[PDB]
């Protein structure tokens, strides 16, 4: 079931990056890049950084053998901005937002 189940890990991941949650999901689409942002203790903080794009690329390249695998790194994402940022930050307020789509669309999970 791996396949079938990848396709729906698939299904959630352009879902994330389409235009009907731009508005929340921006901030996830790519690396921070914590030099352009002058957050110069961003790389000391969190120790292993992951945005839509490296999802993305992984996908692509095969790299996810399972779904636990492909949610780990999406989840991994959101604890990433929950630890660096205060919790009533906007860009906070913003993975809350997204990682309800993703709960909600990863525990329909065909099985
Ligand atoms: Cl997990």
């Amino acid at each position: 079931a791996n396949p079938e189940q990848l396709k729906h890990c698939n299904g959630i991941l352009k879902e994330l990056l389409s235009k009907k949650h731009a508005a929340y999901a921006w901030p996830f689409y790519k690396p921070v890049d914590a030099s352009a942002l002058g957050l110069h203790d961003y790389h000391d903080i969190i120790k292993h950084p992951m945005d839509l794009s490296t999802v993305k690329r992984k996908m692509e390249n095969r790299d996810y053998r399972d779904a636990q695998e492909f949610a780990a790194d999406v989840r991994l994402m959101f604890s990433n901005c929950y630890k660096y940022n205060p919790p009533d930050h906007d860009v906070v307020a913003m993975a809350r937002k997204l990682q309800d789509v993703f709960e909600f669309r990863y525990a329909k999970m065909p099985d």
